């Protein structure tokens, strides 16, 4: 009772389960990559190329397959971009492992070489990484351009990348990290995509008596109700909010009609029945605390916004909580034709903000298009030469597994994956180039540094470490116990 | 009509047929190699380790398998030793080929790299080959010792190798080739193996009147009968033999009683009804011509032997046709307990004569025990690095196939074939040793030059060229037509 596989039947069962879900997202990789349509139980339709969004919301039930959905989940959490690359590598590390397992090479000798090679791979990517001065805006534009590319070439327009860099360099708290929460994202309609210019609550003001737009507003987020009868029992409740010094008031519950007069009598603007999702947004953006008791409302529990304005944007009158000047907080009015386009243009900026923010924090970038994958592969095979024992073959299989990304890039491009794999490999020997990679549009092998195809070092370093540590643990299983 | 396989079903059918007969002789290789027992239709039993004798006399019927029995057949014809090694390599070249065929790499790109690598392998073995002065007898003893070893360590005794070298160095016709036919092989009984001292016709003299042993005898080989009635019609026939000047007469047919008196009257010794097999032996050893007419018997059709003597060796009185002094022809009295032992001690010398004769003619030897196989493998992988295109992978597969012999040597030894394959490979890098190989008795990797494990260059160069040319032709078949 109830389900168990023995030794060889357990090792092959776990390796096959990791490889089968890896091939599902193997075609999505590359500028000429494929998209996936997922239809669940509800009949809800969604089409996505992003590797992490596919694995999370689709029906997966195999025990070994569920463990590999933690690699991409910690890839989007730590980096964001490179969720597809982190899964495919892990699949190839299982393919090169079972080739050694059938030859009676012990799994512990395999895990001995796999860890030692991954320990060396991290201390080899450091040299081949180029240093990008934190405010070198011409390179930062290229890094942002490389991030928008991959989701679409038509999305990658010269003017869009210039806007993103200006926002990230402004929100840097000297010295000198980058907080991604400081940039506010707004999703509005209107014939745009190009009209995109450098929290939005779907509500109005509780009374027409209240004014419309402050400068340097203090926002009190109340979870508790400000309620009553007919005997001015709210004059205390209104004065308690005035005691803290908050001119803006976001209430999650209902505000009574008597309190509406008194809050407007002071000059304080209030909003009734704001969605619970929007209340959690306001607390983290402005730096506010959600208070569930009006008696204990403190002045240090209030958030700080730059510009609060009830604009009638796209017809609807909504509360524009953003804003600043010499600004530590920036708002991005991401706009497009249909809401489904807007959300995609919103997620495209999410990756573009991350890479520029990572470049400022680190300094660091590596050549994309399967360029640094070849350089690291040839440097680890010569590293394997100086290792005595059976653990050498594990390092050799680790290095031969690194050539999967440049191989799969040709698989989805149209060109032969066997011919180019030799052309780039020969163009890495001795010295040059280190930056030589495959350009899917041109066809021939080109220098990626001059093409503008660059990705942050964290995209490659995290993806290797997350895939290595996962495959090391998966090769340490010989018995599977699955009840029910 | 009648049998045909299409494309992929034809290529896999021919590769599998070559590999299946390669595994049959794969266990025979090495000092700790296995023997094979073959029972045919007649019920005749014979046990042999020699790779070429197995493939020739056993029941083989597959069309693709019969073509690979021409490699070892031309290995024993050209070299002698290394018939097993020539087949196993050809099998691995088919295994590494079908790995490329499943990846849609075209067979002509495979044959392009396989030929170019074999062309380089021949011009890389020339440097790693050591020059052995033709009369350097201390090394020639080691080469002879290495030849006797492989068939048996108990066969390999110090005194035996010293005897062989003296015979080969004497039969050298200056300057300066070695004729293997000049050394006569005799198979006699008696408690020996150690009593082996540095044509034998199973017949006597036709008349007791005839003498027994000449010096510098001229031998007339007659196929025609010297026959008669009762009216001295043989006085012409006897005088016609005397006209040529031959004191020794070997007759294949019957000699009549009247001619027996007249031949003995002259002093000419004759023998009646010598086996047809022995007549062909006498013609090639002494340098004689088989004449089928007594009227045309010429003096230039007579052979020349050193010593002809009717010894009563081992009880039986047989004609000892050998012999010399300052000798261009040498006789080896190979002796043992049972006739089946004698024949094996006779075949063990056959390999020992070849290698010493090849060393005098060439100069040349390479380290055995899978030593030069590793050196050539690492030198062709770096040679593959400087080749652009898909033909590189064919050279890589050609070089990776060379490590089969050192791998199979460990397979039959008892030690791990995965662990040692790394130990020797790492001990070949940069410079040293070139002569590093596996010693099956010691276990650890040792220098083969100091151990005395050396083989002629022709053993390795012929085996590669015979296996490469065969596998190149076999990869050029896509349709099989087999009628009946
Ligand atoms: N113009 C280009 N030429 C060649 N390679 C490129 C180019 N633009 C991007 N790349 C490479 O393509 C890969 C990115 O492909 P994507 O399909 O976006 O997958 P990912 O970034 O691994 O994961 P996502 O984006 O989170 S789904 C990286 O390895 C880039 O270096
Ligand atoms: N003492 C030794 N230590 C290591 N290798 C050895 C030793 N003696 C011989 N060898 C190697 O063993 C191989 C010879 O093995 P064998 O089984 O005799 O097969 P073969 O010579 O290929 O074919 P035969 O003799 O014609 S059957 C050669 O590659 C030798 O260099």
């Amino acid at each position: 009772n109830m389900k168990r596989y023995m030794g060889r039947d357990a090792q092959r069962m776990n390796i096959l389960a990791g490889r089968i879900i890896a091939e599902t997202v193997r075609s999505t990789l590359g500028p000429k990559g494929m998209d996936k349509m997922l239809v669940d139980d509800l009949g809800d339709v969604v089409v996505t190329n992003d590797g992490v969004t596919i694995l999370r919301e689709m029906s997966v039930e195999h025990p070994a397959a569920k463990m590999l959905i933690e690699v991409a989940k910690t890839q989007e959490k730590e980096v964001g971009d490179g969720t597809t690359t982190a899964v495919v590598v892990a699949g190839e590390l299982l393919r090169k492992a079972e080739e050694l397992l059938d030859q009676n090479v012990h799994p512990t000798i395999v895990v001995k070489g796999y860890q030692a090679a991954a320990q060396k791979a991290q201390e080899l990517l450091k040299t081949i990484a180029c240093e990008v001065g934190a405010q070198d805006k011409e390179i930062l534009t290229k890094i942002a351009m490389t991030s928008i590319t991959g989701k679409g070439a038509e999305k990658a327009k010269e003017k869009l990348a210039e806007i993103i860099v200006e926002a990230v360099s402004a929100v840097v708290d000297d010295e000198g990290k980058v907080d991604k929460d400081l940039i506010k994202i707004e999703k509005k309609s209107g014939a745009s995509i190009d009209d995109t210019e450098l929290v939005l609550v779907d509500k109005e003001r509780v009374s027409a008596q209240m004014p419309k737009k402050v400068t340097d507003a203090k926002i009190a987020l109340l979870n508790c109700a400000i309620e009553e009868t007919a005997s001015e029992m709210l004059k205390d409740m209104v004065a308690e909010i005035k005691a803290s010094g908050a001119n803006v008031l976001f209430c999650q519950k209902g505000i009574d009609d008597l309190a509406q007069h008194y809050l407007a009598k002071e000059g304080i603007v209030a909003a009734r029945r704001v969605k619970k999702s929007d209340m959690e947004k306001l607390a983290k953006a402005t730096g506010a605390n959600v208070i569930t008791n009006i008696k204990d409302l403190s002045a240090q529990d209030l958030g700080d916004a730059g510009l609060v304005e009830e604009r009638k944007i796209s017809g609807d009158s909504m509360i524009f909580v953003e804003e600043c000047k010499h600004p530590k907080a920036v708002t991005m009015l991401i706009r497009g034709t249909t809401e489904h386009v807007i959300e995609e243009v919103a997620r495209a900026v999410d990756d573009a903000v991350g890479v520029v923010g990572c470049t400022i924090e680190d300094g660091r970038i590596v050549s994309g298009g399967g360029s640094t994958e070849v350089e690291l592969s040839m440097k680890l095979r010569e590293y394997a030469e100086g290792i005595s024992g059976r653990e050498q073959l594990a390092v050799r299989a680790f290095a031969d597994a690194l050539e999967v990304i440049p191989r799969t890039l040709a698989e989805n491009a149209g060109l032969d994956a066997i011919e180019i794999l030799v052309k780039v490999r020969a163009a890495h020997a001795s010295n040059g180039n280190k930056c030589a990679g495959l350009n899917v549009f041109t066809g021939a092998v080109e220098d990626m540094c001059e093409n503008g195809v660059v990705e942050p070092l964290r995209v490659k370093t995290q993806a290797i470490q997350s895939a290595a540590e996962s495959t090391e643990m998966l090769l340490r299983i010989d018995d599977v116990i699955a009840a029910e």
